[PDB]
């Protein structure tokens, strides 16, 4: 398999890098570049219907119909049921995750009642709200125990975690007398520009992530800005660190190709991708 997949046996992992990194990341360069037009024919009607586009960050970042997920619909309301978020693979389930964008004020109703009706019990955010000045995320949780209502959905934080890297927030959420309790991975700690130095840092939130969820078999809500490069990037490395615990074969390429086909731009940068490859080089060399 050849066209949508570059499998690597986890054992010459270390030369494989030496061999794509070398030459100013020419390999590495070339392999992400036979990514750039994957699943970017397929149709974005919903999108870019007049009602929507409020509900959108950026014109260019649509989620494609096929994939898209659905909320249910208010029977007066003509895109009631959209949200830009689209069901994405995993390690475990073709739909584990389901990403989205960082939400905007107005689309943080629609961002929890997402969460409540695709029954998720945990959202990972890769942005801080503010970043260089510019805001990339409206702040759609509490700041204190006091509860919240975002439309129907009840939010109120039991406890938080602070650690170096990133913020654990654990969260009642209650709709009418129905009750249950979801996690949030907030990673604090991604620089203004590039991706994190050194890569260990996100390395140890997707292990804490993936330990305290365990095999969830819900969906798992993924943002950061635009809901694509810090996103895909979180997905890869945590189906990548699953990968090599039951097979000795690790597909990156592969990973992101699929990714490619449920959304647009997943894993976005060319840095981003040999941060994947850094990552999981870090690992496989006990740091």
């Amino acid at each position: 398999s050849h066209m949508a997949s570059r499998p690597i046996l986890i054992k010459n992992f270390a030369e494989h890098y030496r061999l794509m990194s070398a030459d100013s990341d020419f390999r590495f360069s070339e392999e992400f570049e036979e990514l750039k037009h994957v699943g970017r024919d397929q149709p974005c009607t919903f999108a870019d219907l007049p009602c929507n586009r409020p509900k959108n960050r950026f014109t260019n970042i649509l989620p494609y119909d096929h994939s898209r997920f659905k909320l249910q619909p208010v029977d007066d309301d003509e895109g009631s049921d959209y949200i830009n978020a689209n069901y994405v693979p995993g390690h475990n389930s073709p739909r584990e995750f389901i990403v989205t964008q960082g939400p905007l004020h107005s689309t943080r109703d629609d961002f929890w009642r997402m969460c409540w009706e695709s029954n998720s019990r945990a959202i990972v955010m890769l942005t801080r709200c503010f970043e260089k000045g510019r805001e990339k995320c409206d702040q759609y949780w509490p700041n204190d125990t006091v509860p919240v209502f975002y439309g129907d959905i009840k939010v109120q934080i039991l406890n938080d975690s602070h650690y170096a890297d990133w913020v654990m927030t654990e969260f009642m959420l209650c709709r009418g007398s129905e009750q249950r309790i979801l996690r949030h991975f907030h990673f604090t700690t991604w620089p203004d520009f590039g991706v994190p130095n050194p890569p260990q840092t996100l390395v140890r939130f997707v292990r804490a992530f993936r330990d305290r969820i365990g095999a969830e078999q819900r969906p798992i809500v993924v943002h950061c800005s635009a809901g694509v490069g810090r996103s895909g990037t979180f997905i890869t490395l945590d189906r990548i660190l699953q990968q090599i615990n039951t097979s000795d074969y690790v597909d990156i390429f592969g990973i992101v190709y699929a990714m490619r086909k449920e959304r647009v731009w997943m894993v976005q940068t060319e840095q981003q991708y040999i941060c994947i490859h850094q990552c999981l080089l870090a690992v496989l060399e006990g740091k």
